[PDB]
């Protein structure tokens, strides 16, 4: 009951699943010997002995979708031995988030539009991935990696929503992946460029880059990804970012992203929505932001009010925490920066920058929207962002 763990062409170690169900991991000697060795996770530090803490199971479980519905689909798809994580990874672990390849050259298969449509229809929001070669979507062969995360609509306009949000984030200076709306027959999907992949200079090899999300970095199960369930919030992440190889930048970017989520009404920014690259030696830094969706297009859809929108990670408030997007003003971000030791001049710069740049960014994003982009999505997001933006322009 072993799965060999590879990081590209280098053997990292082995995941073992004992008869009693316990999961253990052991690094390979040749891996530990490298002066450039790095751990699979900050929660699984380099060592010679077997690692038996719950961090092993949690780390691997976090590589799989959180929804039980999606896991049942996976079992069905590959007739997986069971619903267990070790068994699921035995079927789909060749290409995962980050660089972890789990096994029990460069080549691919180009897909036609008809074939691409069929592949995507198969995919409780289960995402998949494909390899882009030129202007064609492809299925990679063997251990050849994918280059894009493909998402289908959830929120029937979630593909368009996320596309818009990623464009706006990029226009406002945030580190986010590029994405494109793809159409195959009657399917409309979002193809997000992966930042855990990098082509070599000659484009003959596509490499995987190690990364892990915040639940993984802290050894936590996906079940506590939300702060209300005991998961990490702004304080814990900002404290963690102090050890980043890019601390100043990462803390600034993370705080800027909290202001951005507020402006765009992104209510689902839980711990698994943030990740770090694990670099040679074991150092780490923040990866780009991702899985960005605005709740504004859902307003009025049934009964959901703007007063019902809450940030997943709350800010400081005089009497506790501040979570309602509609009640948040610059003073909450400034109070938060203070207790977290995030330079006030920097928080001001972040607020000032959004104050003068938002109006132009909203107009600029429109040119990158396809002709069939849904106007209701633009109106709902643009109108609500401008309403909140007024609170910044009034002080900054
Ligand atoms: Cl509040």
């Amino acid at each position: 009951p072993k799965l060999v763990t590879w990081m590209n062409n280098q053997r990292v170690g082995e995941l073992t699943k004992l008869a009693n169900g316990a999961h253990t991991f052991k690094y390979a000697p040749e891996w530990l010997a490298s002066r450039y060795a790095r751990p699979l996770s900050l929660s699984l530090p380099l060592q010679r002995g077997n690692i038996t803490s719950d961090a092993v199971f949690n780390f691997f479980d976090n590589l799989l979708p959180d929804s039980p519905i999606v896991r049942d689909r996976i079992v069905k798809r590959y007739h997986a031995k069971s619903r267990q994580p070790f068994d699921l990874l035995s079927e789909i672990g060749r290409d995962s988030v980050g660089a972890v390849t789990l096994i029990p050259i460069m080549a691919w298969e180009k897909l036609t539009e008809a074939r691409l449509e069929e592949v995507l229809t198969a995919y409780a929001q289960e995402k998949t991935a494909l390899l882009r070669i030129g202007n064609d979507w492809c299925i990679p062969k063997g251990i050849t990696p994918t280059t894009h995360i493909i998402k289908l609509p959830i929120l029937s306009q979630s593909v368009d929503n996320e596309y818009y949000c990623l464009l706006l984030a990029k226009e406002l200076g945030l580190n986010v992946p590029d994405a494109e709306i793809i159409k195959a027959g009657n399917v409309r999907a979002l193809a997000v460029e992966r930042f855990d992949r990098r082509w070599n200079a000659r484009r003959t090899v596509l490499l995987r880059l190690p990364q892990e999300d915040m639940c993984q970095t802290f050894g936590l199960p996906s079940s506590v990804k939300y702060e209300s369930d005991g998961g990490p919030g702004i304080a814990r992440i900002m404290a963690f970012l102090m050890g980043s190889s890019e601390a100043l930048k990462d803390r600034y970017d993370f705080m800027k992203f909290q202001v951005f989520q507020w402006l765009i009404g992104a209510t689902d920014g839980h711990a698994k929505n943030f990740s770090v690259f694990i670099q040679a030696g074991g150092s780490y830094r923040l990866t780009p932001f991702y899985d960005i969706i605005s709740a504004f297009p859902v307003l009025g859809g049934t009964g959901i009010h703007i007063s019902d929108l809450k940030l997943a990670m709350g800010l400081n408030a005089s009497k506790g925490k501040k979570t309602a997007i509609d009640k948040i003003y610059p003073r909450h971000f400034l109070a938060t920066a203070k207790v977290l030791r995030f330079p006030e001049v920097q928080m001001h710069e972040i607020l000032s920058d959004f104050a003068r740049m938002i109006p132009a960014a909203l107009d600029n994003v429109k040119t990158s929207l396809p002709t069939d982009f849904p106007e209701n999505v633009v109106t709902a997001v643009e109108s609500n962002v401008l309403r909140l933006h007024g609170r910044l322009s009034r002080e900054y």
